[PDB]
């Protein structure tokens, strides 16, 4: 439709520039006819999800790298992909002119963009807020008569979510997560710092907190928004830490277990929102498998927990097999879901690196990692930030796939945007990961899935500098002869028919 207008800021690759009159976009999605494949290619050298087509061939007589699809080796079904409508994201989006706002939202949520189908919604304030508040700051309101949504919700987040839903053809799922409770429910009486709910699960404090989730869902439902899931707390481990700088609420895994079993599970199940799924953890992966063991081996907690939400701070190393792998082995029927990821959080690295191919590769490598370890979806953090990586009331700035420069009424689509889009655009909800076997050792990262309609999608990431010729074999269908250029990412799509 409209190509990337590239701009360099001195990092390893380019951003695509959008403004009030222009943004890069795709034509309406169509599949290549049976016997043809589509390839979307992005490269450090500047290609941005460029479409080409090739033939599927009956024969192959190379001896080089062969990737054989395993369409009958089935893994997890995919929920989807998206990002977070924080106060910071909403403020940044709405600071653009109406035309630029629309082109930003279409970039993420339209079929002429990358087809996001998940939005994570903070329950009141977090670090990516400029005001500290909860929905029930009036103290000792245990029946939550004064619970209400402030303008951050009613004027900023909710209208933007509605606009996103209008632009999407794919059903969008919302996920809610709280950072802090009202301070009068907390041992330390502050939004931040070390502190937990007062008392113990099953008591008035805990019941009030569970009821606040229902009040939140009720309030959003009054605005005609329904949630797919909630998490039991954003990063519950954070509130166990002395001096924690911003909004938090500390739970040990035992506290979370008992809160879910006694309070949050029963309260949600008793409500009109009983179909909303409950995800535990919502925290970093080295807390697994221990946290899953503590919560899910209690049958009274386990019956309320639909899944385990994981956060990915891509700046930092941690094992995958020992965390996600072991958790899936122990609890295969409890889905894993990546509810937050970000990069740029180290104080000594530039929060926003406009055009960083490396940060793009961190996004796609993380997504592939997640999908190969059974994770059913992947959710970015802030949908948009300013060039400082904000706003953020504690200056905990980070990067975002879209960076807004309001002085030019312009926004920049980072490599991260395209790396995420190589997945989000091409993996409909209900797709199933399938196997993909390499004939020889190689430097590529790849994942294969099957759409609900049986079509194939393969993503190939090359983090190496070398162009790698390869062949994809679909045993039902034939061979795709291709190349994975150095510092590229490709998505391949084709129709599958059997004979
Ligand atoms: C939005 O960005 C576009 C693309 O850069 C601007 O349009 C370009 O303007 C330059 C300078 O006149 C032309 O040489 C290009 O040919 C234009 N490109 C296209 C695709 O039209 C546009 O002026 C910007 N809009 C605003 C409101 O600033
Ligand atoms: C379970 O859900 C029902 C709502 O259907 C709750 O019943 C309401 O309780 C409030 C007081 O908390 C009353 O003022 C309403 O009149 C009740 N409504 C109905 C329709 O019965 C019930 O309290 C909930 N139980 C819990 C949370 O333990
Ligand atoms: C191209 C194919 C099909 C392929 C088959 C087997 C192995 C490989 C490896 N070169 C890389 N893998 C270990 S991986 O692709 O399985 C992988 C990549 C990732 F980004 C995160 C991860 F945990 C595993 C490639
Ligand atoms: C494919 O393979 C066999 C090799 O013997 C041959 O019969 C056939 O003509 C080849 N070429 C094509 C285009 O199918
Ligand atoms: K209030
Ligand atoms: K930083």
């Amino acid at each position: 439709a409209r190509p990337c207008i590239p701009k360099s800021f001195g990092y390893s690759s380019v951003v695509c520039v959008c403004n009030a009159t222009y943004c890069d976009s795709f034509d309406p999605p169509t599949f290549p006819a049976l016997g043809t494949f589509s390839r979307y290619e992005s490269t450090r050298s500047g290609r941005r999800m460029e479409l080409s087509m090739g033939p599927i061939q009956a024969n192959h007589t190379g001896t080089g790298l062969l990737l054989t699809l395993q369409p009958e080796q089935k893994f997890q079904k995919v929920k989807g992909f998206g990002g977070a409508m924080t106060d910071a994201a909403a403020l940044n989006i709405l600071a653009l002119s109406p035309p630029a706002q629309n082109l930003l939202l279409k970039s993420y949520f339209s079929e002429e963009g990358i087809g996001y189908n998940i939005i994570r919604v903070p329950m009141a304030s977090c670090d990516f807020s400029i005001r500290t508040y909860t929905y029930a700051d009036t103290p000792d309101d245990f029946q939550l008569h004064n619970f209400s949504l402030p303008e951050e919700d009613t004027k900023l987040k909710i209208p933007l979510i509605h606009r996103a839903l209008q632009l999407a053809q794919r059903p969008v799922s919302l996920l809610a997560s709280p950072w802090t409770s009202p301070t009068w429910l907390k041992t330390n009486g502050a939004v931040n710092g070390k502190g937990s709910l007062k008392g113990q699960p099953g008591d008035i404090y805990h019941q009030t907190w569970a009821r606040y989730f229902v009040k939140f869902l009720d309030a959003y439902a009054e605005h005609k928004l329904q949630f797919w899931a909630v998490t039991a707390e954003n990063e519950p481990s954070a509130g166990l830490l002395s001096g924690y700088p911003f909004q938090c609420l500390g739970f040990t895994p035992e506290h979370q277990r008992d809160f879910i079993a006694r309070d949050l599970g029963p309260t949600l199940a008793n409500s009109t929102h009983h179909n909303v799924r409950l995800l535990m953890l919502d925290d970093q992966r080295l807390l697994l498998p221990h946290w899953a063991k503590v919560v899910l081996t209690d049958p009274e907690a386990a019956k309320y927990v639909h899944g385990i939400a994981v956060h990915w701070y891509l700046d930092f190393l941690a094992p995958a097999k020992a965390t996600l792998g072991e958790t899936h082995r122990l609890f295969p029927n409890t889905m894993l879901f990546a509810s937050e990821a970000c990069v740029g959080s180290k104080f000594w690295e530039q929060s926003v690196r406009l055009g960083s191919w490396d940060r793009g590769m961190q996004y796609s490598h993380s997504i592939i990692t997640n999908l190969l370890y059974h994770v059913v979806g992947w959710t970015d953090w802030n949908l948009a930030l300013n060039p400082e990586g904000g706003p953020n009331w504690v200056r905990n700035f980070v990067d975002s796939p879209i960076i807004v420069d309001i002085t030019k009424d312009t926004f920049y689509k980072q490599p991260m945007f395209y790396h995420l889009g190589h997945f989000s655009k091409f993996i409909p909800e209900g797709s199933q990961r399938v196997g993909l076997v390499a004939s020889q050792k190689n430097d590529l990262d790849a994942v294969a899935l099957m759409h609900p309609d049986g079509s194939a999608v393969v993503v190939v990431l090359n983090r190496s500098s070398k162009d790698v010729p390869l062949t994809i074999k679909d045993p039902a269908v034939g061979f795709l002869e291709t190349i994975s250029p150095g510092y590229s990412i490709h998505t391949y799509l084709w129709r599958r028919q059997h004979h």
